[PDB]
């Protein structure tokens, strides 16, 4: 006897600024770091790029009527820094932030509860030039102004909000990995970074508490939850480590506004700890989330790792499968494949019980109400003659994993809401168009704009009575 | 690279009064539940009980000039409530605490820190025909009471003190399998005592705080940190499960006042949940100990179990190994064979890097600075020509686990002492003699009680080694 999804919850579909809006140039907007390191030769699959997108901020009006006719009950988008200041932390750009008001219009008129995301990883490169952008406290109150704004203008309308989407991604792969702006491979950096966006999301919390005190809001954290390979004391150790490197680092400063000790520890013992300034802790602490926000693709299982084990690992950007190599620290971790799952092309996990043990273990780590705010499958599709998208994978991940999220309700976690990523097909930040992610398919690909036309999937029928039942009939 | 251990880190070992004892009738003690348990016929091996048990009522001037040969920093022992009270919760018994006085003094004479366990499971027999003992809230303020006589007479020499002993083990043992006493098979009583004696905890703790201000005070937990059998993410969830019903179920409640939410609503759908009064949740909360006292032996591996699979096993007392059966929880977890470690001829699994495994889990849980309260290898001891005992088994499990204990320092867990079970050979609650887990044999059997005579086993001056270079020779 399973719990009914409650009778408020949020059947959500979400997106992003910088992969659905285009008009980069348009209307006083300002670059992004974003618009800037997509156009560096190599960066990005085949040069795509958001020049253009999927057109979103001329053709908002016929996607929200889509949601309307799916019945969607939230729509998370997020805001583009550098509509509303085109340098950052200038003057206020109007025709900015009237976009995202009409956007807002668009929804309420349709009963569509909008959740806005503050940050989805488009800084203005104003403030890159300026002072390197995260990487600088200069950062905190521009971010808190840039908040403020948002919650001065749509606090009235808008009672559900994500701070920072996805931190341990963007900081990690802008600082480790090279792979986003600002192209940095340098841990001490990154770490350095992180503590600023920690410092920068707990003063717009605190901000929150007095412009819009009926409001929730939280982080949107990217949450693989670990798994031990097998029993051996030592897989055991590594999952240890693992879980509390790659997740406790980053929801212990969320739920707690502490890092957690061993891993500090580590991090100390090879001059990668960052700086703490007087006042750091105490503004940490004091920024109390009303929800965790949680965007969920896949589990990862590790084994123990030697001291001269393995680093750095092939990352699937080409949708090959089995191309895929271990990652890890040395000394503490590495991954290995699941042999009790199946893999997408991209060699992601298709673990929908992860996502009940992921609900599970944030409910009983930090007692939090949770916000899916991201799930979702990326696959090739095919647009059939007739404009007809047969989708039955992305039907059967989304039915498991929605199976999941009311089992996690009925073991008693408190799920405010679920975000199908994505509404419509939007661009891949790194591999273009091909894997989509959509309920609405987009015509176009890596090569063409084409009409940009919207084109219902299968998924789009499936979900529209998922929500008619509130989940009643998968 | 290791980090030594601290200057004052507590080498030390430990007893239980029942255990080592005897004198169960003199100087006017009353009698406990063990004394009338261990009388009915079948409970215990060989019908052995403790009424002699090795003598240390009688002897322990002897016993702690042994521990000061070895040159222990700290010995750990329980008090008996029915040498204090022989009624539980009537008049004080001078000559009761006398010997707890001369057995102090003798301690601190050599040089011996005193770790001094209020609650090691012998409550007395009067308070159990009165009022049921742990199942009544009357328990709580006759505790206090009990607890606060011990206070104000030993606060001024007894630095560290324990409160409960393992009261998983005696909540489960006496109200769910019937094993101890009272005997009882009943989860819906299990509970409710357990709730109480959660109570109780916490109302010594608070009466502490005022009586000694300068001293250190916490629970010490029969921990057996869970395992996943593998990345089956339905083995995963077992293990979330387990981790959180066997041993978050007190530690969160010791730690934070809480019980975790997906156990509590499971046994609130069994009509097994405990009973709540006003002001219950404020006084949990409100005694934060010093440090989590960890009794650890062995880690335990789980597996999914169906809704009507595994539920009570089979114990292996005979010491015939791979005679133990799976117990679990249906629905929940059902436990199984680990196949990378090896076991005792009890079952036992031997881990020492579980040992490390669950010091990080506390340390990255509750932040609390740790007390090994006990942890040994029980097994048959022969007494060879020339007063040797040659226990090189019981060396090699002491080392390993030492080791890992530092490497745990190393990863950042404050680690405050070690106490080895145990000093002497002492009567086992249910099996008797034979299972040894001294560094100091005692020579009597299950039938021959002969001259109680003290032998250092080869472990004892392997010890003195350990103790003298702060853990650097091992």
């Amino acid at each position: 006897h399973l719990k009914p999804f409650p009778p408020e919850f949020l059947w959500g579909a979400a997106s992003a600024a910088y992969q659905v809006e285009g008009a980069w140039n348009e209307d006083g907007k300002g670059l992004s770091v974003w618009d800037v390191f997509a156009k560096q030769p190599g960066r990005t699959f085949k040069g795509t790029n958001g020049d253009v997108a999927v057109d979103h901020y001329h053709r908002y009006q016929e996607d929200v009527a889509l949601m309307a006719e799916m019945g969607l009950k939230a729509y998370r988008f997020s805001v583009s820094w550098s509509r509303v200041f085109p340098d950052g932390n200038g003057a206020v750009n109007e025709k900015g932030l009237d976009f995202y008001d009409r956007l807002i219009e668009e929804l309420r008129n349709h009963g569509i509860e909008p959740i806005v995301t503050l940050y989805h990883w488009d800084v203005p490169q104003a403030l890159m030039d300026a002072y390197g952008a995260w990487e600088s406290r200069r950062i905190i109150d521009d971010f808190d102004r840039y908040a403020v704004t948002l919650f001065q203008r749509f606090g009235d309308r808008v009672k559900y909000w994500v701070t920072l989407n996805e931190q341990n991604i963007f900081i990690s792969f802008g600082y480790r990995l090279g792979l986003h702006p600002p192209g940095v491979k340098d841990m001490k950096r990154m770490y350095e970074a992180n503590h600023i966006a920690n410092l920068a999301n707990a003063k717009v919390i605190q901000s929150f508490r007095h412009y819009v005190p009926d409001g929730k809001i939280g982080p949107s954290f990217a949450y693989s939850p670990m798994y031990p390979y097998d029993s051996r004391p030592e897989n055991v150790l590594a999952f240890e480590n693992a879980e509390e490197f790659q997740n406790h680092w980053w929801m212990d400063v969320y739920a707690w506004g502490m890092y957690p000790q061993a891993a500090w520890n580590y991090l100390e013992s090879q001059g990668l700890e960052p700086t703490v300034a007087p006042g750091d802790w105490e503004l940490l602490q004091a920024a109390k989330p009303d929800f965790m926000g949680v965007n969920y693709y896949q589990t990862t299982t590790v084994e123990h790792n030697p001291p001269d084990g393995v680093g750095e690992g092939v990352m699937n950007t080409t949708g090959k499968k089995g191309t895929s190599t271990s990652s890890g620290i040395p000394g503490l971790f590495k991954t290995v494949r699941n042999p009790h799952v199946d893999t997408t092309n991209w060699d992601w996990a298709i673990d929908p019980v992860g996502l009940r043990i992921g609900l599970r273990r944030i409910a009983n780590r930090y007692q939090l109400p949770i916000l899916i705010t991201e799930n979702g499958l990326g696959e090739f599709d095919t647009l059939e003659p007739g404009d007809i998208v047969n989708d039955d994978y992305r039907i059967d991940y989304l039915r498991r994993h929605v199976q999941e999220i009311q089992r996690a309700i009925t073991d008693g976690v408190d799920v405010l809401g679920y975000c199908a990523w994505s509404f419509t097909d939007l661009l891949s930040w790194l591999n273009g168009y091909q894997k989509r992610y959509g309920f609405v398919y987009v015509n176009r690909d890596d090569e063409s704009e084409k009409d940009l036309r919207r084109i219902k999937k299968k998924s789009f029928y499936w979900y529209q009575r998922v929500i008619e039942t509130n989940g009643a009939e998968l």
